[PDB]
This record gives C-alpha cells, sequence and structure tokens, in this order.
C-alpha cells in the first residue's frame, strides 16, 4: 500500500524526504492515547453541561455539546413535500423534497444566487417553477446558539435579531404560506438523512460524520436523560478538540497565519480546507532551492489536485504532472513527482488515520459495540470524490476495533444540508 | 475607634472571642497585594475583550468587562419628562421624572404590583394618573448580554425572546406612543444620577459604587477608544472577583448552600445579603452550648439587625439587647451582648476595608488622581441607612490613597435604577 | 446491613440525621466517574514522567509516579538473615528477621527509644541480644527524593545531606560490619512481605495497599519499559487525588486547619487519622445544644473508639455508651447513642467505598483482569483492628468489579515496614 | 537611527522585506504591558517562595526564585588572595585574584583543559605556578538546588552526590590546604565582582545582568526579611519568562527543534546563541529561490558575523560581503546586502529592546527609582564586543523610564564567574 521507489534518487534528497516522512508518521500506539483521550473528553463534557447547560465554559472541555431538539428520529415510512434553505457563504441553494413511504428521496433543484427580503421571493421563485401551491427547514451555517428547535440567535457573521422569525416574517408580507420549524446542523441532517434512505435489513445508524472543508461530528447519546439534554441527537464541536494532537513545525506556523488563531487546531490537520496548503510548505521545505516562484504563494495548491495526484494510474504520470504545470508552473523531473506523491501520500494518510480513531472514540463512548451491531454515516467533500480515502479511513478503523470491526457498518450518506433539514422539518411537522 | 471591655470576661468565652477575631483581621500590608491584584485584573480584562470582545471566557480574567453602548454622559442642562420602568424579583416600580436645566430631578410615585402583557396597562395607569398625554427606559436585572443599547436578549429567568421589543409591542398593543431606547445596569444609572444632580462647581464623576443586597461598579475609562469599546462607560462585574481573598471557614461553609456555588465569591463577604449569616455561624462558634435554638436556624438575623446594634448609644444597650430577643428569643447577658457587638463590628469593618481598597483601585487605574480631582458616587443599603459604615469607609479610603485622599471625593447617589434609567433614556433620545 | 431504628425518635433530631446523612452517600453511579478519573490520572502521570522523569509538576498529575529501583520480586525461595531500620517520628523500632527457602519470616523484637550517632549502637545493641556477629535496610518516613536505590537526599524534616551514607559511616565508626543497600517505601515492603509468605498455590501479588494512619499504594506495571522505569514496581503517592471528591462541607472546614493546606485532599477523607475528627463534627452539628462540653475540643475522638462503636453487638449498648463518657463527659440517651451509631456507620462506609474504588482502578490499568487471576496485599491500622471495615470493603470490591469479581484475590499482609525491608534488603543482595 | 535604502530594489523583495519587518517591530504601547506583566511575576514569585519555600512549583509563578545564601555585600576595603574554579562544559578555567584595600582586583591565568579527581592536581598546577603555599569558590554552572551556600546537589549533567564536598576531599586526598565555601551563579558574582571595582563616589549597585550565551539576571530586594529569605540578594530565573511574548512563526518553528522543547522561551529570543538561527531563517524566507545551498544548513551563522554585520562602516561594505561567502559561498548583490542588514538590525533591536524593558521592571520592583539613585552592572556576550548593542539597549533603557532615566546608572561589569566567586569566597570568609 506504500509507494515504491525504483529510479535512482539523489542522497540529500532522499534524506530530506526520509526526515520530513516520520514527522507526519502515525504510529498504531499513539492512536490509542488518542482515542482514550476523546473518550475522557466526551464524558466530561457531558459533566459540564449537566452543571450548567447555559454556558460554554472552556478549560472544562474543548468540545462544546450543544444540543439538537429533536423529539425522535425518522424510519423511512412518512410522506409529503417540503422545502428547505441552506444559507453559507455568497451564494447559496433552496431545495424541495417529496418523501413517499419506502425510504426514497426526490429532489429537484438546487438554485444559487448572489438579505432576509431576497429569500422570500427566492422560494416563491422556486414555487412558482412547480406551482403545486407549509414549512420549511433551515441551516445557517453561522455563529448562533439555539435554546429551542426553532429559534436561535446571531452574534457574529440586523446582524442580532432572531434569525429564525426574520425569515418567517417574509413569507407574511408575501403570500407563500411557509413557516420555518427547524434550525438545523450540518451533521445532524446527515444522520436524519442517512436514517431515512437506509431500507429496512441494515442496523440503526448511529453516527453521523461531516469531512469535507470542515469537520463534524454528531452521535446518539443513550444517556441523554441522565444529563438535562432533550433531544437524543447531540452534536460535538469536534474540530475544536486540542488534547494533545502530533503538531509538526508547519502545523504551527499555518495555524499562525491562520485569522481564527489558536481555535480549532483539530480541524486544521484533517480538514479538505488545509490540505493543500500542507502539502504545499512540505514540498517547498522538501525541494529547497530547486522550488519554482509560484511554490512561495499561499493558495497555490488546493485539495482537488492531491485528489488528483492521489488516484493516478498511468504508465508515465502524465497527469500528475500536468496538475504540476498549471499550478506551479514547473516541468517536474523523476525525482520530483516521486517526492510530490510520497508528501501527498503522507498528508492525506495522516488525516484518514486520525479522523479514523475519533469514529472508533464516539463508537467506544456508546457501549453498544461490544455484543449489539450499528452503522455511521460518512459524508463529506474528502470522502466523495476520492477513492484512495475511503479504503484507507476503513482500513484504519478494522485495526483500530481489533475485534469488532465487523459490528460498526459504515454507510456514504449523501447532501447533509438539503435533504437532513427537509426531513427534519417533516419529521418535526408530520409527527408534531 | 475600637469597642472596649470593662466587664469581667470570663476566660475560655474571652480566648473563643480572641481567636475567632483574628480570623477576621486585614491588616495594611494585605490591603496593598488586593489592590494590585485588582489593578492587574482590570486591564487583563481589558486586553481580553480586545481580543474577543463576543464571549466571556474565564480563566482569563474574573471581570467580564460588559460596556453600556452610551454616547456621552449628561451635564445638568437638559430638559423634559420621561419614564422608567424597574424589574427585579416578585414586584417592582415605574418611575416619572421631570428635568429642568439647573440639575434637579422631580419623582411622583413608586407603585408596586404583583408577563409583558401587565407593564403597559402599568404604564397607562400611572400616566392616567397624571395625564399629561415618547421613549422609556428600563433597568431589567435580569441574565442577559446586550449586543446593542437598545436591545439585549434573555438566557435565564417567552424565556428567549427580545426582551427590548417585547415590551415595546406593548405600547403599540395599547395606545401608549412610549418607545423603549435603553436597557441600562444599577450601575451606570448610578453614576449618570450622580453627574446630573452633582452641581456646577464639584469635579466630574468617574466612578459609580453600588453596595447593597449586591455589589457592583462602573466607571469612565478613558482608553475606551484604544480596545473595541463604543461606550465611555464600562460595567465591571465586580462582584465576581476571585484572585486572593481571605476567606476563613465560616465563607468556605457559606459558599456550599448558595446554589451559586463557587461563583461570585467577592459578592458573598462584603454584600448586605450575607452579613446576618455570617454573624450568626459566628455567634453559633462563640457561644458553643450557650446558644439558643433559634441560633441554629438559617434566615434567623439579617443585616438591618447588625445596623441597629452598630448605631447604638444607649448607656444599657436596651436596643441591641432587645434586638436579640425577637431574633433569637434568648435573654443575653453582659458578656454575650459584648460578644454580639465585637463580633459585628469585626464583621462589617472587614466589609468596609475590602470596599474601599476596590475604589482606589478603579482609581488607581484612571491614572488621573496623581494631579487632578475627581469624585465617585456611592449608593446601596450598605451606605445609606447606616452611619458607622460611612466613617469606616471613608476612614480607609483615607489611609488606602495615603498622599491622594484628598484628589478622590465622595459624593452619595440616591436611587440609581429609578433616576438613572430616566436620565439614560432622556440623553440617549434628546441629544439623539 | 443497614442500622435500624426502633425506639421512638424526635422529629427534628431525625429530620437533622436524614439531612446530615445525604452528605455522605455514595452511590454507585458516582464510584464510576471515580474509578474512570482514578484510571485517566494513572495514564498521565506514567506519560508526563516519560517526558520528564526528574521533576514532579503539578496540574500535570496529581500523582508523582515515584519508582522503586528494584530488579526483580522474591519468590519464597531464599535464606539468610537480615535487619532492617523504621524511623518514623519520635520512637521507632529495628527489626531482625530470618528467612528459610519455605515462605516464612522469624521476627525477634521492636525496640523503641526515644541523631544518627545513636542508631548504630542501637543496631550493635540489638546484635549483642543475639551476639551472631552485612546488609541493612531502611524506611526513613520523611520527605525525599531517591534517583538510585542506595542514596536519597533531605529537603525537609545536618537536614540535607545523604541520608545514606549517614547512617552507613556510622557503622565504620563503629565496629558493625554492616552497610544500607535500599531505601523503600511504605507500601513496597508490603508488596515483598505479601509476596514472600504467600505460598505456591496462589496467584502473583500486583498491588500494595497501606490504609491506616495514612492512606498509600504502589503496584506493579508490565509496561515499565515502553516509559523510562528501571523497577518493575511504581509507588503511587494515592494521597494526592484531587480531581473531583464528594466533599461536604465538614471536610471543607476540617482541611482549613490542617497546616497541609490543600494538599492531599484524598488522604483526608478515607485515613484513619482523620475520622474520629469528622464524626466528632458531625456529632456536634446533629446535637445542637444538647452537646458537652468537651464535644467542641480538638482530638476528643480518634479511630479507635469508632472501631470500638463499630463493632458492638451487646443488648443495652453498654460499651458503646461507656466509650461515649470517658470521652465525652455526658451520659447518652438512647435517641443520641442511635445518632452517634448511624454517624459512624456512614463515615467508615464512604470511607471504605471510596478505598475499594481505587483498588478497582489500579486493577483495571492492568488489564490482565479480564482472563488471568491475581492477589492484593491490604495493611494497615483500619483493616487489621476492625472487623466491619473488612467484609464491607470487600462487599464494594465485589460490586465494583461486576463479573470479575472472583478474578482478584485479597490477601492481609501485615508489618510492611519492618519484614518488607528487610526481604528487599535480602533479594537485593542475594541475587546480586 | 534607521538604515536607508538608495539603491533601487526590486517590487517583490521590497514587499517581502516590508512584510518580514513588521513582525519583529516592537511599539512603545506592547513595551508597557511587558513591563507590567514583569513586575505581577516578581511579586507573585515572591509570595509563592514564602508559601512554599523548598519545591518550585510552575503555574505559580514562572520565574523560579532563587536565593543566594550570602551574609552581606562587599565594600572594597578588604585584602587578601583568593582562588576560584569555573566549570561549564568540555573545558573551562581556574582563577587566582589579590584584593587590596583600594576596590582594584588582579588576576593571573585562566587555564583550558579537556572527574573531580583532575581538578585538585590542577589547583596545585596552577600553585606551584605561583608557589606562595585556604578557601575556594565554585560557580559550577550545572542543574543543581542550593539549601545553604555551602553545599549543592546535582540531579542531571558519581552523578547525585554533594558536589561540594566532592570537591572538598580532593583537597584532603592531596596536601592542597584549600576548602570550598559558596557555590554562587554567573550573575551573583557579576553583582559583586561590579559592586567591588565601583570606587566610592557611585552610587550603590542592585541588579546584575548577563546578556550574552544565555540570558540571566540577580537583584536586590529589599523586603527580604517579610519572606523567607536568607540572603539579601535574589537571583531571578530570567529566562524562563513566558507570559506573554510577541513570537513570530520563525520563532515557533526554531523552539520545535531545541531538544528543550516548551521551556526557556524568553531566553531564546534575546540571547546570543540563538540570534544567528533567527537571522538565518529570516534570510531564507526573504530570499526565497536565490538563497543558496549552504543557507539551509543548521548553524551556518553565529551572532559574531550578526556583531560584524551590524558594525560596518566601509563605503562598499566589503567587510559585510566578506562574512556572507566564507558562510554562504555566495556572491552577494546590493539589494541582497541591503535585505541582510535590514534583518540583522531588526532582530538585534528587538533583542536590545526586550532585554530594556527587563531591566526597567526589576528597577520598578525596588521602589528606591522615585528619588534615590543606584546602579546596574551589566556583563555579557553581547554587551561587551558590540557597539551598536549598547548605544540601543541605553536608547530603548531612556525612553522607557521616562522622567526617571538620570536616576540609574549603567556601570559595564566584566568576568562575574571568575572575580564574582573569588570576591564571594573572599567576603564569606574574612567576615566570617
Amino acid at each position: 500500500d506504500t509507494i515504491k521507489c525504483d529510479i535512482p534518487i539523489n542522497e540529500e534528497l532522499q534524506a530530506r524526504i526520509n526526515k520530513h516522512v516520520n514527522q507526519l508518521r502515525i504510529t498504531y500506539s499513539t492512536l490509542e492515547e488518542f482515542v482514550d483521550n476523546f473518550v475522557y473528553e466526551l464524558k466530561k463534557g457531558l459533566e459540564a453541561h449537566r452543571r450548567h447547560p447555559n454556558l460554554w465554559i472552556p478549560h472544562e472541555c474543548s468540545f462544546k455539546m450543544l444540543d439538537s431538539c429533536i423529539a425522535d428520529i425518522p424510519t423511512g415510512q412518512e410522506k409529503g413535500t417540503y422545502y428547505a434553505i441552506d444559507f453559507g457563504g455568497t451564494n447559496f441553494r433552496a431545495v424541495r423534497a417529496s418523501l413517499d413511504g419506502n425510504g426514497k428521496i426526490k429532489r429537484d433543484q438546487e438554485t444559487y444566487s448572489l438579505l432576509f427580503d431576497h429569500f422570500a421571493e427566492r422560494i416563491k421563485y422556486i414555487m412558482g417553477e412547480f406551482k403545486d401551491l407549509k414549512n420549511v427547514g433551515f441551516t445557517f451555517s453561522f455563529p448562533c446558539t439555539s435554546p429551542s428547535i426553532n429559534c436561535s440567535i446571531l452574534i457574529d457573521w440586523v446582524e442580532g435579531r432572531d434569525v429564525c422569525k426574520l425569515m418567517n416574517d417574509a413569507f407574511v408580507r408575501s403570500e407563500v404560506p411557509a413557516k420555518v420549524c427547524c434550525v438545523v446542523n450540518d451533521a445532524v441532517g446527515t444522520l436524519m438523512s442517512c436514517a431515512y434512505q437506509k431500507g429496512k435489513t441494515t442496523p440503526p445508524c448511529y453516527i453521523g460524520i461531516i469531512l469535507g472543508t470542515g469537520s463534524n461530528g454528531c452521535y446518539y447519546e443513550p444517556e441523554w436523560k441522565k444529563y438535562k439534554y432533550s433531544g437524543k441527537i447531540i452534536n460535538i464541536e469536534l474540530g475544536n478538540f486540542d488534547k494533545d494532537l502530533p503538531l509538526s513545525p508547519i502545523d504551527l506556523v499555518m495555524d499562525w497565519h491562520s485569522a481564527n488563531r489558536s481555535r480549532q487546531l483539530f480541524e486544521k490537520m484533517i480538514s479538505g480546507a488545509y490540505l493543500g496548503e500542507i502539502v504545499r510548505r512540505f514540498m517547498v521545505n522538501v525541494l529547497q532551492s530547486a522550488s519554482s516562484e509560484k511554490m512561495w504563494k499561499s493558495d497555490s495548491f488546493n485539495s482537488e489536485l492531491g485528489s488528483v495526484v492521489l488516484n493516478d494510474t498511468s504508465p508515465n504520470f502524465e497527469e500528475s504532472r500536468k496538475v504540476a504545470k498549471d499550478a506551479w508552473d514547473m516541468d517536474f523531473t523523476d525525482e520530483q513527482i516521486y517526492a510530490l506523491r510520497k508528501i501527498c501520500e503522507s498528508v492525506y494518510n495522516r488525516s484518514a488515520a486520525l479522523a479514523a480513531a475519533a469514529i472508533a472514540a464516539i463508537a467506544k463512548r456508546i457501549k453498544i459495540i461490544e455484543h449489539s451491531k450499528f452503522s455511521c454515516g460518512v459524508d463529506g467533500s474528502l470522502f466523495v470524490k476520492n477513492a484512495w480515502y475511503c479504503k484507507r479511513l476503513q482500513e484504519h478503523l478494522k485495526v483500530i476495533l481489533a475485534d469488532k470491526a465487523e459490528n460498526l457498518i459504515i454507510i456514504p450518506a449523501d447532501d447533509g444540508s438539503g435533504k437532513g433539514a427537509a426531513i427534519t422539518a417533516a419529521v418535526v411537522s408530520q409527527s408534531s
């Protein structure tokens, strides 16, 4: 499974490669300490929430264990039609989903356009394009605290009013009879969308993981009653884990230029928005003076190109060296292309190992893994659109869980921020 | 200034008294360390606010340095009529204040009655009693964070909506044309009410202190621009200071039964809501078996009785031993009445010393005390309705500030939660 | 197993008893959090030692995981004669032990007398009393750090020289040809003495526990090679555990008068030197005014009397109320004697539960408990000389380890500070 | 005082220079926060020592405030001859000093050679070379804790015995009648040597500073009696200050490769053993691809070359570009030599500013600076053998102390580890 060298490599470049690979090496002895720290942090977060479920106090637990206020999960037997709003950065979409009683979802369109007074006409605009004249979901990936499932406040980016009723009154100002009923997170929607579209002869899903341009997790905590939680599903803020991470110096520099400094140190090692910069810096270090002038720019390499480099099988890597030219205007030789492959294979492997040791921790906090069986729905831009990264995540997950790997199933879910919010708004209302 | 014994005291009781007095003794060497810790904490809080002015992170600074979003202070030259709402616990009042251009306030009534749908009719009910048919202030002493001067959220006790517009729409639902325009704290209103009613030949006020059933402070920070503050007045959450306090064991037990545990340890040593319990516990310890059966109850002694015991000049203390009987159904002898006086004189003296060392710290953070002169407006139930406590606070304040005591003036302000909110709503609107 | 009341109890005293019993109640839900915190602390201590095995850094781990520098444990097959020195406080002993090859120890005398220049003549004085004219052990329970097995430094109480060679040169100054070869702790000697005198058909011993006027533990860590330890046996400083303890307010006051303040909070809840004060304070609180004048003294009740109260079976508790009079000069009635019994039964039960949850943690860090079997040697003044405390410790230990209680055996060892140091000095030398 | 550019610089290289200079910029607003943090840390260290003067607890204070056990300082009126031993790394010296009663020292030799059994013959070997046949000092720069002035223990590098008597018995084994009487630090010897050789018309010295291949400080604390100190001079472990430092990313990487990781972060920014690496890394970053192959080696540039670059006045910098070739085998052009000068001038200026703000803090803890006058003796390899670094340290020290700069005098002391230990051994013995 490891890259093999046949071309004669210089001594200096080989020494540099060997020195910079052992800075990204994750042995099966550190992964156990990682799993233990993760489980302990989960438990401490639960207790600290029970002590004061309103404010999040750092230095008590890195995970701000949020709670979706949902009542119960779906089973794949409902029916209707429901609409959902996604709102991230500059331009995002609107979803319409039809639900039959057989565990299947039908979706129509994801319209993008470049301000609460615009979205009501947007919903009427997509609705007239179906003209079958209720309740609408909402994702709203922004800094918000949700005391209840219907409302959530805004504390960052009228910038401070209720972001729920703000959207609600735009339907009243217009003709549209549709009300907001849920403000879900990106991962709980993933959990629900995976639970719906499973089937009937599959174990229940208990963990929803997002690995993409951001990393997060939600899971079903059976002891939710012993603490003060109202929903059966708990949203871990997984990206903020900082107990003991194997940080190389490149991770110490790339964090200083972050504009989010000293925050979210676990997300900056495994997420797809940061792997391109890691491999760029490592390549600059290993090709000291031979590096081009473009290899010193900031955003000169993103993870979509690492995906191209990893999934390469040509006799001569004419695709792996065509992605070099258009990014770094440089004609790579054989030793340099070998170095590039050996660096990407290390960075992505570390990401996959650390993201596989965070699923075993969740599956170990739930003490079901000993006897019963259950499933996990993994979604994201790193899991999809990458083949070398799936069979590696599931290889590490098959070694962390030594004798129990067969009890935990992986089911790739799709489109959490969409179908998820629609299914949540359908469940919270049809079963209201 | 110290109590003198002439009656022959038993040896055991004298030993116990001497042992329990030295547990409440504050020497002029510890007060300096206190002042230094306080000043350092103020500076650290300012910096930590500049780093992230949204969330309060404990273990960065005990003071959550809030900010009133006011523009500028009054001078005593405005005019009009304005109404204010107070809302604490079970039953609180409504205020109407007339303002002339000479630094004088005229107030009408403080009606009490035992639920946002009731207060609009309350305001119309007080208004019809003057029938001179704008803007209304609001104090709202509850857990709230205020991103702006007009709005504030509710996170504790619809329990979560906007507590500003909640009150505002009740005037629209009714006929009353009055809108909320400010949600002030108990101490910034004190500052403003003191600034208004000063005169013309007095130094400017810079600190507003509340010492009562609760302790708090607000002050004018001249470096407000260097950090991200929008108002010239900063609200210290002074009650939460916990750096290094001289805690006796009685303070360790009375905090365990608090229902606010491990929070606000500086407020539980100096505020008027906790001195009665302190003196009750100390009396139980010094009168071991001679204590009555009522001296073991919880709320059997409040600070209004300590005020009676302190301000006593009768030949035979027939008032200090009449407050004993009706509270602890017991006929005190001479040694016991001496012990009671010597215990109250120690508890209240420690409170006064620690509250005088917290004014010197604020007056030292403002570096004006070296050359110029300014004033401080002290308000509360301990300052008013107690004579032994004023000339003692100002005795300690005259020894902490060795050569500068003449630069700082004390001006007793009155009724902060009332006239304060009215004057703030008048200034924010007439000078809008 | 619980005390039963038949005599009619007053309402007030019954309310007070019920209120003060629930402050000492340990449910089987908190014991699990205790075990988890203990195991995590053990692991963190091991890692922190590997990072810097010289200085102990608090806030890294409460346990300063010391190391005995022993080579290997005995098996009960050696032979010879060896001498040991004990040195605690004012007056302590000297031991002579003969060792045959069958797992049996023969001891002679423990002489007490009320200064390194005296102990050599003491050893010659005990030796002449046997006149069979090598190597001598040493316990030396004082503040000392031991870089090697032969030497240890002194940092508290020439007060600072080498406390090993100090004793060694006194044998050279005299005629005695005996040299110090080991400075062991009170618990590793217990471990060795238990390992020797086991037999041949018993599982191996792995934990040595001391529960007396002080609490401590040592255990065999199989992963000693992965970290920088030279001995197979690790000395936990178990008394300093302070992660999350169920502290009543009486424990908050009794710690303030400690002269060892904010240090060793786990030892002050379970050790035999502190249970008498706990029960004295609780009795003062429950018998508010009926308490005598002697119940307010400090050392008016020690654990030897609680042992007498617990192990009482007379028809009328003429022994449990005879221990009252000579200690508190008071003729207890029936309700008061019931209260006293119900208070001692709670204090000692909490101690036994918390000391049984600290053995399960050690037995869980060693992952052998799943399949194999092993033993633990418990010694101390609370285990011996108390019958109600053994069958209660082993009742809680049979419920903490649900399905594995049969894998762990309890073997009461005796005289650790004696036979232990002798056997260690014999093993380190005969097998040198 | 700033470098001026006249040669036309490229746009890219100019942008890089301007971007990397503002990462080393120290404004007069941060220096005040630095001084405040330093003073607070000093006070906290003093208190924490008073609470437990035996063990050093980090997270209480970064400064382990050690204490020299000296009685009193010299005045320059003694007489005699005394010998001193220095012992650092591989090869170090022996000193002989003659002392007259006029404040003048006469020194003979510093012999170097490449093991306590060798130093006695070394002392006899230097003594026979003067053949004027008492007491000997000792510096011994190694990890050691000194409970008393005569003895000190060894805990790192027989490796653990008494390093005082170890040297003492070598004089008895030989003929030499010379005994060790003091084990001083590198900075207290500097203080004493400065105090001796002052004169008679100079203010008293109170601070001794070492700025070289290591940074440290000692000072006279007038409140030494209020705490448990026996000597009037306190040894700050100044290099370990880590409260809030302006760390660039280069300092984050150079610390990861330290072998002393997460320890002594203030020493790694200002000391002469680390400035060459800083400027090397910055030069690699600013000359991205134009850098040579030798500029990527580790020890390719030490501070002796930065001293050469700074003190350059030739028309064409034929010395500043001759130090480039022999170190980095590269013919620098004009833009590159300008960049090199502008980088060294920034690194050394930051070091000088931060080392000048640490003298103002010490001079501010002693409250004498307000009225009286005193002096400070600065020694080290950065102060001596560098002219641009003295008039810059004293320029920053003249701006930090706004109105008091004339009260504090700087007196360059010489050879602390030598004359210092001799003078200390002379004072401790002649005035014994």
